């Protein structure tokens, strides 16, 4: 049920300084979106893993790292922790021991839990990995505003930052999905890539917009990027009904295709009366 | 390494046997692959003991100049309809396949395919060719229906598909074919298919600039200054090469193959 779930996962980040409710309700709203979505092809893969759908110790998990994510994205973009902080939590989230500056105890808790969950431990150095990309990639972006990045730089950087490629990763870590044999399949790559690029552009569409505004004033900068995201979601359909990818890939990817940013993170707020 | 007119003579001989065929098409090939492999002589010369593949061979040479001559014909094909449209499906499965056309006409398809599997160092190398040339034929025929479409597609899709029209990839797998690069085994780093994607990439928008990228964003968001964007972008793929060539050090001769090709311009053959 959900706010049982939101309160563990807000219970965990008091552990986590700069930690707001939001990250905790955007993370449940936008998994409770992706686990209900792909419930039935995850029933049939649940005889063979063992992992139960709606086993509570995974979904809060699952939860959590999305928190997490939602969390460092703030704590890049809005300054919630210092440099130094946030540099000493990347590196523990990249390696997967706890911070060594105080405040941190929930990336030790969360990091412990996905390595005594993990189906397959290749899915839990992965996750570290995506870990590390997703750091750098935030870095960057922000670097990039303080001459400017191509329009072709900026949708790679996005690539890693919309960090769809760790909610794969961490799903796969839970649910058994055996990502880590599917990955070395060329067109699974390139998939992940064309549905990531999907997610950076539908939310910047709420920044490649003023990235691109501020080089080419005249040019149309929303219909351009509003054709991009149509491209895009274009050519991730043909590769999808050219490719068979085991459940519940295939509609776990065009969840993650349809999930629009409104659904979750800039639309959670605290309220004040202003 | 065989001389110019020499190979050109070779090429052509054979091109003979493929209706459409052009002097010009065995001129270009010879002078393209020319200047790829004088570029990449000093590192072929390097792993020429442990493959038993002499960077001079003539056999090999002419084979690689004769798919270059078949990409340039391929294209003129599809950009001038030399051939007709069920002419060119059988030639793309047979290119494509590996197999003889099934029409008459296109006899050096099968010769040249032929030659290429017995003549490949590494066998995957062979498949990955039929392959590429798949994509490549796909990419001729739907970058061909643009120029008619009325409803042309997002730049996204455009450059995607020029990526696979440009065929440096091609041109990659038929050297490792020839000369034994292992390129099957390069393949699994993530890094090696990335700079293969930039580099074509940077291939189709030089091609470009100098269905075309600036012809499908001013018609279709006129006011912009497509020129400057695409040049922009240009140089963004360019930087990000540099990158992971830097980061990763590919063994010999893929720097300098890699360093050769972003370099080359249509203009020295074309
Ligand atoms: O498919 P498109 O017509 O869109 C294009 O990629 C062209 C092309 C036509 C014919 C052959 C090739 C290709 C094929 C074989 C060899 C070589 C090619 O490109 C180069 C460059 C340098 C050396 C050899 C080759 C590319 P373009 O960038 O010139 O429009």
């Amino acid at each position: 049920q959900t706010e049982r779930a939101v309160q563990q996962v807000l219970e965990w980040g008091r552990s986590l300084t700069g930690f707001a409710d939001e990250h905790a309700v955007e993370a449940v709203r936008g998994g409770q979106y992706i686990l209900q979505r792909i419930h039935p092809s995850l029933r049939g893969t649940s005889a063979r893993t063992g992992r139960d759908p709606q086993d509570e110790t995974l979904i809060v998990t699952f939860y959590r790292e999305l928190a997490l994510l939602f969390w460092l994205d703030d704590c890049n973009d809005l300054g919630l922790i210092s440099p130094e902080q946030l540099a000493a939590v990347e590196q523990a989230l990249g390696q997967g021991v706890p911070c060594a500056l105080p405040g941190f105890e929930g990336c030790a808790v969360l990091r412990a839990s996905l390595a005594t969950l993990a189906y397959d431990r290749r899915d839990y150095a992965q996750l570290l990995d995506d870990t590390r990309c997703y750091s750098a990639a935030l870095r960057a972006g922000h670097a990039q505003a303080v001459e400017r990045w191509s329009y072709a730089e900026y949708l790679h950087n996005g690539i890693d930052s919309i960090a769809y490629a760790n909610v794969f990763c961490c799903l796969s870590l839970l649910w058994g999905l055996d990502m880590a044999t599917l990955r070395a399949r060329p067109a699974f790559r390139q998939v992940l890539r064309l549905i990531s690029a999907i997610g950076r552009l539908q939310n910047d569409l709420h920044n490649a917009v003023i990235l691109l505004l501020q080089r080419y004033p005249a040019m149309p900068v929303v219909e351009f990027l509003n054709d991009e995201l149509a491209g895009h979601t274009r050519m991730l359909h043909r590769v999808m009904a050219e490719e068979r990818f085991p459940a519940p890939w295939g509609p776990l990817i065009e969840a993650m295709a349809a999930i629009r940013v409104q659904y979750y993170r800039t639309s959670t707020s605290r309220y004040r009366s202003d």
